[PDB]
């Protein structure tokens, strides 16, 4: 059309992503599985214990530290999705620990800082860490070591209202979860219909490392540990 | 089984696609996000203003020129998905114009002709252009320059009845929309259930260029500009 | 975190998958389309003719041999998705026969054995073959030639409860179906809502070989031949 | 104006319900984006360009020096804003090349300019069509006057919930009587009833304005 196309040069760190992205693909064997989560039982947990959580911890109670804790429940029972594949040597690298890498969206784009050692953390020391890092994201002081590492990753593309979608691994990892909106959608509970707030939830995964058994089941733990968070105490 | 496998040679233009396809992948960083659209408010727009549109313009009123116009509303407010990445030089190519490339299915397969300069077009000069090109598709006179170019692309794989799916970029572009059927599906409007004609809608996108913020939001404009086309006048 | 990461070496056949996987990708042009199937009319077929099928054939009646037979109905009417692309020579290899490759999950992982010549088989000689191979899977005697070959493939990732997902081709093939759970979900039949057991169903496909017309339609035959299996006699 | 024109007047009624909800839903979104107040008036400015481009007579005038029509490809609508010192009528030039929010950018730019008496002459000079909102004050209907040089003037007359028949049954709807004075030298009643039915359909269903119907 109108020859009015203005261009701008790629500075390195903006194109450098594109390079270290296309070694996620062309390295991994990315696939994607989905399920849906009825978030009703955990919204009431944020309707009842919100103030008590505030007047005690002075922290904001979110529906996100569940997906971080449930993703440690499951990620400790299926250590593959905690693991990775080394490329230099062809050898898996299992891990006893988990240092989840959470994504927080920002004006300048997106950062992914880490919550290290979630296995030795409760469901409120997480929210202590997120708020410690959301603040650290707004002012651009977020260091490298805080973003360095990771064994698993969670992306909340639901604050913006996506229904579902295909996340991308931000390596070195072997999977990434993805939360996709809370929309009151009709549901069948007991052969009868009803409306429930519900989230589609996505798990990209490297199929070199992860059979679909190891990933459907992983994502059903995350699905049960969030419809009934009481599971997390049972160590089920 | 039965050694009865007959083969046929690939003539160049039939395999040439396969070559210029696999530089979409291996160049792009294709991902895919989805939402759903309640098309009820625009079907009545085709129940009421159908004849009036006919006795005036002698054109058939479709639910497609909305997705072309809404995809110019949004595509002018998020110029990234209008842009591309040059490969020769690593440099974005933004564009003030839009020359959408629509896909029309044919006996010999599929063609993708262009609607140039949609920003300077109304919601009926589009349908003048489509019908001008659907006719031009049936008789194989569709020139190259009519297909050449493109900054954005729409695929209607809903005439054939797909529920949803993953489109492919037909480069040089940076995204492609995809319309996936109108199925009366149950819906929650106000904590109560009901049936509405609804479409899943897909946006593949190059993640080198497009953060998920820039693509969820893009696809929510297309989602609001089609549940309530009045938005398009507001320039919202 | 804790430098407690223990590793293990990749023996060849466990990493060899990763190599012969990444020539599925980087060869194919994998895409994915979805639909949903109301399985109610075929569960009653397993509520009524279950015992009669047992006291006659001493075989267990499943909802799977439909997807094998329906995938021969359609796979004989759209021979492309039966075909492949040769890489040595650039030439399609069409096939009059079909030797479907079914996936059965196992303790040691997953195997994919073949049901050869399904076109010349009924809806009970299939189940004779599956049970002949499920038994053969538990004891690790499953030979190579039994797994060798294939023109089409079915994966049941629904026994484990996936909602939907993206399968992978296990080449040499050109597509793979995928069955994703039976969840009673609300449905609109006649402008009114109701609950029905329903399955999302996925068809990955090589887009070098398969236009989306050739794959949506393929998957609507499988969708009609399973909501009303009577279609399979009509040769429709 | 009189003694030159041949002023007549036709009326219809408009069910404004479908555009009030447009101001119940997209009000905040219009605000947090444009920081402009969404009114039910820029519709009558845009609808009066839809129609005024399809019936160029009511865009035209009659020259008096020479007896010759003056058609116009453009439209520079003259809006009336009421003031303490009386009434002014400033112009919105070139509405055909404007959207439904650059109008409201212009009105608010001029309402502010009206309160402080800096409103220049050229801003009021000209005009091919004119809209008067005598509904802020609550008139039911009435006969506007042309403020020449023009050939017509619209007039909006209040929003009163009045009973209405939709489908052989009665109901209440917010509704506006709408008036079009017009010079009958230039405008047959065909050219003015129909003009005012476009304005009537482009405001009960603003989606018409995209169709270019």
């Amino acid at each position: 059309g109108l020859r009015s196309e203005h261009r701008e040069k790629m500075n390195r760190m903006r194109q450098r992503i594109a390079q270290r992205l296309k070694e996620a693909q062309n390295t991994c064997a990315m696939l994607t599985t989905f399920n849906e989560i009825d978030m009703s039982n955990i919204q009431e947990m944020r309707a009842r214990h919100k103030e008590a959580f505030l007047k005690k911890h002075n922290l904001k109670l979110g529906f996100m530290s569940a997906f971080v804790k449930a993703s440690a429940f499951a990620l400790q029972e299926q250590p593959v999705v905690n693991a990775v594949i080394d490329d230099t040597t062809k050898e898996v690298v299992y891990r006893d620990y988990i240092d989840i890498s959470v994504a927080v969206a920002t004006p300048r784009g997106l950062v992914v800082p880490v919550i290290r050692n979630v296995e030795a953390m409760n469901f409120a020391d997480i929210e202590r860490t997120i708020t410690e890092l959301g603040e650290k994201a707004r002012k651009n002081e977020l260091a490298i070591e805080d973003m360095d590492g990771g064994t698993f990753t969670i992306s909340n593309g639901g604050v913006f209202g996506s229904l579902f979608g295909t996340p991308i691994i931000n390596p070195p990892q072997s999977a990434i979860l993805g939360m996709h909106g809370i929309f009151d959608r009709p549901v069948a509970i007991g052969g009868k219909v009803e409306v429930r707030p519900m989230m589609y939830v996505a798990l990209t995964y490297d199929h070199r490392l992860i059979d679909g058994r190891e990933a459907v089941t992983f994502l059903r733990k995350i699905k049960a540990a969030v419809e009934d968070p009481r599971v997390l105490l049972l160590d089920l």
